[PDB]
């Protein structure tokens, strides 16, 4: 058979990327919205902790927390969007592990950012460095280039 499906993975707290993800599921034929959780924290305090500062996993740390999600096989979709914050160049490493699972994907990679306060141009170049082995076709903010990450 055949079907180009789409998928939207969006890492952030309850509110942040939620608004910016739910729209896109509704602008694309045969798209969907899945969760990116993290490992760790949990038994540390009342709730998790593995994001309490921006520049954690970058400079002074290097080792980073793992990801969690459901039993999803990227091979069953043809288009994959990725959503995350930015404020000092690259202060997150959620997508790192996921990109390294996607090694046998067939289809297209885009990665929308939902932040720009002091860091725009850097992130575009920085994401390249931390993806460089998957097929990327655009790197923009918001949902204003989804019309090509589909066509």
């Amino acid at each position: 058979g055949m079907a180009k499906k789409t998928l939207i993975l969006y890492y952030s707290w309850s509110g942040e990327t939620k608004k910016m993800a739910e729209k896109i599921n509704s602008e694309i034929k045969d798209s969907e919205l899945k969760e990116v959780k993290v490992s760790e924290g949990t038994f540390d305090a009342d709730m998790y902790k593995t994001s309490d500062i921006a520049l954690d996993q970058i400079q002074g740390n290097k080792d980073f927390p793992e990801i969690q999600l459901d039993n999803i096989d990227y091979n069953n979709y043809d288009l994959i969007l990725i959503g995350s914050p930015v404020w000092s160049g690259y202060p997150a490493t959620p997508i790192k592990t996921l990109l390294d699972q996607m090694k046998n994907y067939r289809g297209e990679v885009a990665s929308f950012f939902t932040s720009a306060g002091t860091n725009h141009k850097a992130y575009v170049s920085h994401f390249n460095e931390w993806a460089d082995g998957l097929n990327v076709i655009g790197v923009a903010r918001d949902d204003s280039e989804v019309d090509k990450w589909s066509k």
